[PDB]
């Protein structure tokens, strides 16, 4: 079986610019990206980078970026206002075959998104939401100046209020 990891769904983002990292400890079959709350990216429920085969997945697959080596770190960026997603591999922005840095675009906000990843057999990968921002490895190279916030910024609050 595959192991699927996701942020707590209450923390889904519907606006703003958000960043997290995924360390590929092994270099095989894993995927990482953004999931709606409710084969990652084979359907409409997630938008994912496949660093094993160098593909972007949403409702199907296309070549995008390049494959990881063990120890590489993927940066995952979503702009919920412009409706775009980008990925970096060791800080370098990945492109599709048309030369675009927009991994995905023009999606509907719906109920928002949470970070997600999938780990296949014998795979090891770790999401870092940046609660300790200094543990992010490539955020200062690409993410910080561009105005993306570490996803942990959205998960520090644990109280809600009504009336």
């Amino acid at each position: 079986r595959f192991r699927i990891f996701r942020a707590e769904k209450t923390y889904a983002v519907k606006a703003g610019r958000w960043y997290f990292e995924f360390e590929a400890v092994t270099a095989g079959d894993m995927r990482v990206g953004w999931s709606r709350p409710g084969e990652l990216g084979s359907d409409d429920r997630a938008f994912a980078f496949d660093g094993f085969k160098a593909q972007r997945w949403h409702q199907g697959n296309e070549h995008y970026g390049r494959s990881w080596q063990a120890g590489d770190v993927v940066g995952c960026m979503v702009d919920m206002n412009e409706h775009t997603m980008m990925f970096t591999l060791n800080g370098e922005i990945l492109l599709d075959d048309s030369g675009s840095e927009l991994a995905f675009k023009d999606f509907d906000v719906g109920d928002g998104f949470i970070p997600v990843c999938s780990l296949g057999v014998a795979q090891v990968g770790r999401m870092n939401f940046g609660k300790d921002v200094s543990t992010l490895k490539y955020f200062t190279i690409c993410g910080l100046q561009e105005g993306y916030e570490p996803f942990a910024v959205n998960t520090n609050r644990d109280i809600t209020m009504w009336l």
